[PDB]
Order: C-alpha cells, then structure tokens, then sequence
C-alpha cells in the first residue's frame, strides 16, 4: 500500500522529548483509595467499571474508572494520554490515581460530570443544540489532535453531556494513541458503526482523520435521527453499508489511490451502489434538524478518502457553526 500522513499536526510528536509520548517508560505514582467512598454503578465496559464516587476529604462528587489490568501497557498509554491532555477543552479531567490497598486494582479518579439522560434529551434536541454540541466535541478534537494524540473512538457512549450547565466531556481515552507519522496501527479499534473505511479496508497507515469520519456517523445519526446511521452486522458488512450510501465508485477510487488489497471476504457481498444524494434521508421525523449547510458539512466529513475529510480546525470553521459561539 501507498503511505499517507497527517495533513496537520504531522509531526508535533516528532519535535518532543522522550518523556511526552514513550508511555511505556511513565512513572505512575498511584494514591490512596481510602479517599473515596463508591456510590453507584454508572457504566459497564469490556476491561472497565465506571462508578460514582465521593471524595470524603472536600464532600465533592468525582468519577472512579476500575480498570481489568488485562495489559499493563494499555494502562499506562491512557495515563499518559489522559496527564497530557489533563485541562484540555472538553477533555475530560483526570485528578487522581489510585490503587485500591487490599485489592491494588489500577482505578482512575475524574472530575464529575452530571450526565443528563440521552433517550430524554434526543427528543427535546434543536438545531441549534446540535451545532452548540458539535463545536464543543470539535475543540476536543482540535486540541487532542494538536497534542498528537488519535482518541480512535469516538461515539455517542464517549461524549458526555451536562445539558443544564451546557458542559460536554469527551471521555473513555483507552484506545487513544500517539500519531507518529508513518507508524502502521492496529485497525481493530473505534466500535463498528463508527469504524472509518480505512480501519474496514485494513489500512494501518491512518491518523487524527478516523476521528472526523466518527464524528461525521454521529452528526449523521443526530440530523437524520436514525441511530446508527450506518448499520452494518459484522466488520465487512459495515463496509457494505457504507457502499450503500457513498456508493461503490468511490470506494474503487480510495483503495486505487493507496493501492490497498481489498480482502476477498468482500467479493460476495459488495456489490454495487449508486452514490445516493443526503437529501434523500430527509423526512417529517427529522427535516427540523436539517439544512443546506448541514448536509454540506456531513458530505466533507462522510468520505472515504481519509486525506480529503474535514480536519477538526477546518470543520470548526465551516458554515454549519456561523450561529455558535
Ligand atoms: O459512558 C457514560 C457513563 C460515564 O460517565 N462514563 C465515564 C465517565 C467519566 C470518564 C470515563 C472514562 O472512560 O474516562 C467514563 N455515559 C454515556 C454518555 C452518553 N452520551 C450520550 C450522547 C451525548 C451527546 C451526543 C451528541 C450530541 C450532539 C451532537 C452529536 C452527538 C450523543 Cl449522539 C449521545
């Protein structure tokens, strides 16, 4: 395959020491939990258990992440990550790190965020409140990706919203990675519906760009109120359901010009599709939430060609955000 690379932010890890992106080498100091009292369950993960928790020493609300210690590395390359970008925009807050003294389980402490119910707010949602939001989700974006860092996952589970205080908190950096131009990546990341086609195809040599294809399924999925916006079954049929929409010209196109080896678990079920027009998944359902310029900002994030996306400065820029602040 043809080599790409990063149309920003190239080499901003490049031109760092060591210390910043070795997190395999990072001196992880872990705290006290005796600090914390766990008050409810708040989520459930495949090496993860998210709970609500009290700080006993200044009465404040916090959020403790249990960690499976499945692989101590992965561990470590969150810490990193999440102590970089500590005090970013919309990047959610670590504050602490703990071991728990009996069990010595690795355990996260975060800033709390009171996460209004999604299935309640998904209704009251306006046009307006979409742009707000997605230019919030943008600056995380933007700042991660200026801090050479990839979240690989982003997806409505992974942003969290306080609509009452208007707060957003990009969330969950366990699959996060630094971008080191060149660098082949594990594809099997990100969860299927938000998959890019590079991770479908099998092209390792992506960057920041796989974020902005996420975020263009959720946009997607939030002006069309249909969730997800792309439905696939398994990994190869979510190609499929990309090519269903996209259609499979492009597809052609995008693998020719990084000369990718389509694998043959796709010659049965591919197929050919037409490019179909945004317009036509407008209805009575979902038309308030829809504009010309909306349309226009989910075609310049929905493509295949990793290069040609939106990047996050470029999107926060665009005319969909001329009513945001
Ligand atoms: O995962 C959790 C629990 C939780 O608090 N987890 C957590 C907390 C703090 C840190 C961590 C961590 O893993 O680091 C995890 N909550 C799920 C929140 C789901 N958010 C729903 C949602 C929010 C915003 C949007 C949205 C809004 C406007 C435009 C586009 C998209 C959507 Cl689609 C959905």
């Amino acid at each position: 395959p043809v080599p790409s690379r990063a149309r920003v932010y190239t080499d901003v890890n490049t031109h760092r020491p060591s210390e910043y992106w070795d997190y395999e080498s990072h001196v992880v100091e872990w705290g006290n939990q005796d600090d914390y009292q766990l008050v409810r369950k708040l989520g459930r993960g495949k090496y993860s258990e998210v709970f609500e928790a009290i700080n006993i020493t200044n009465n404040e609300k916090v959020v403790v992440k249990i960690l499976k210690p499945v692989k101590k590395k992965k561990i470590k390359r969150e810490i990193k990550i999440l102590e970089n970008l500590r005090g970013g925009p919309n990047i959610i807050t670590l504050a602490d790190i703990v071991k728990d003294p009996v069990s010595r389980t690795p355990a996260l402490v975060f800033e709390h965020v009171n996460n209004t119910d999604f299935k309640q707010l998904y209704q009251t949602l306006t046009d307006y409140d979409i742009r707000f939001y997605m230019y919030e989700i943008l600056k995380a974006l933007d700042y991660c990706h200026s801090m050479g860092i990839m979240h690989r996952d982003v997806k409505p589970h992974n942003v969290m919203i306080d609509h009452e205080h208007r707060k957003l908190r990009l969330i969950d950096w366990g699959l996060a990675e630094f971008y080191h131009p060149g660098q082949e990546y594990n594809v099997r990341v990100a969860s299927r519906y938000f998959k890019g086609p590079e991770l479908l195809v099998d092209y390792q040599m992506y960057d920041y760009s796989l974020d902005m294809w996420s975020l263009g399924c959720m946009l997607a999925s939030m002006i069309f109120r249909k969730e997800p916006f792309f439905h696939g079954h398994d990994n190869y049929d979510q190609l499929v359901r990309i090519a269903k929409v996209l259609g499979t010209e492009d597809l052609y196109d995008y693998i020719d010009k990084y000369n990718i080896e389509l694998d043959p678990r796709f010659n049965d079920i591919l197929g050919r599709h037409s490019r179909k027009r945004w317009e036509r998944f407008v209805h009575s359902e979902n038309q308030h939430l829809v504009s010309p310029e909306a349309l226009d900002f989910l075609d310049k994030l929905l493509r295949y060609d990793h290069q040609s996306r939106l990047t996050a400065r470029e999107a926060m820029e665009h005319p969909y955000f001329y009513t945001v602040v």
